[PDB]
Order: C-alpha cells, then structure tokens, then sequence
C-alpha cells in the first residue's frame, strides 16, 4: 500500500463536500441536545492523550468509533509493538477551524504511539483503508481522519 504524501487528502475534494464527510451542522456542547450523539470510545487498543483530563478526546459518534476501532487493528498488525493514539476527538476548547468536524464528534487527530512521524504517511493510508470518509495529512505532528454524519430522519 502507499503512503499519504504531506498535506495530501483522500478523496481529493474538500471535507464537507457530498463524497467526502458531508455538511456541519453545528457545535455539540456538553450540556446540549446533541450531546447524546457522542459515546465514548474506551478500546484498550487505543491510546488517548486526554491532556485534557475531561475525557473529551474520547468521545465520538458511532461512525466515528467503528473506522477508529478498525484502525486500531491495522495499526497493531503493521508495527508489532505499536498503537494507534488520538490527540484530539470531540472538541469544547475551540481549538480548530470555526465549523470543524472535531466539534461535532466525527472527526480525529492520530499518531502512533511511538510518535515515529516516519510512520504518519502510512498509517494515514491504513486510515483510508480502514474506511474514514476522509484523511488529510494535515501536520508533520498527525493525520486528520473525518466521517459523515447519520442520515436525517
Ligand atoms: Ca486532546
Ligand atoms: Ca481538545
Ligand atoms: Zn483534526
């Protein structure tokens, strides 16, 4: 398989657009109406930074959790030894752009454990591969990895 290069995307389109991860539709908060779109990911195959300490980073939605959870297989099986780690999941900071993907649940920031950033254009690729709706090797530090949102009613 072959690596992403630096700041390339897959699909080649923009993240909120139809093939991609599809419209925002607004910012979750804890004590909102949306909150309960977000569960909590506890896979002991993940590591979560939590620099936090509120556990945010591990809250996603359901779509977001299963292409994680499948990541995390991939991960361990290309580099015996090695996980996948979030840095970033659900946001309340306001640390990304205006309508990001993070602040809805579906989005993640991902590293390998060991931080080997040698790593981050393969494991962008495992990513895809893994089925997130879409990857962009945003950083030199990790990959961004997005998906849509549950159809309307
Ligand atoms: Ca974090
Ligand atoms: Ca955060
Ligand atoms: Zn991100």
């Amino acid at each position: 398989l072959t690596p992403l290069a630096y700041k390339q995307f897959i699909p080649n389109v923009a993240e909120k657009t139809l093939g991609a991860s599809g419209r925002y539709e607004g910012k979750i908060t804890r004590n909102s109406e949306r909150f309960k779109e977000l569960t909590p990911n506890y896979n002991p195959d993940i590591i979560f930074k939590d620099e936090e300490n509120t556990g945010a980073d591990r809250l996603m939605t359901q779509r977001c959790k299963d292409k994680l959870n499948a990541l995390a297989i991939s991960v361990m099986n290309q580099w015996p030894g090695v996980k996948l780690r979030v840095t970033e999941g659900w946001d309340e900071d306001g640390h990304h752009s205006e309508e990001s993907l993070h602040y809805e649940g579906r989005a993640v920031d991902i590293t390998t454990s060991d931080r080997d950033r040698s790593k981050y254009g393969m494991l962008a690729r495992l990513a895809v591969e893994a089925g997130f709706d879409w990857v962009y090797y945003e950083s030199k530090a990790h990959i961004h990895c997005s998906v849509k949102a549950e159809n309307s009613v």
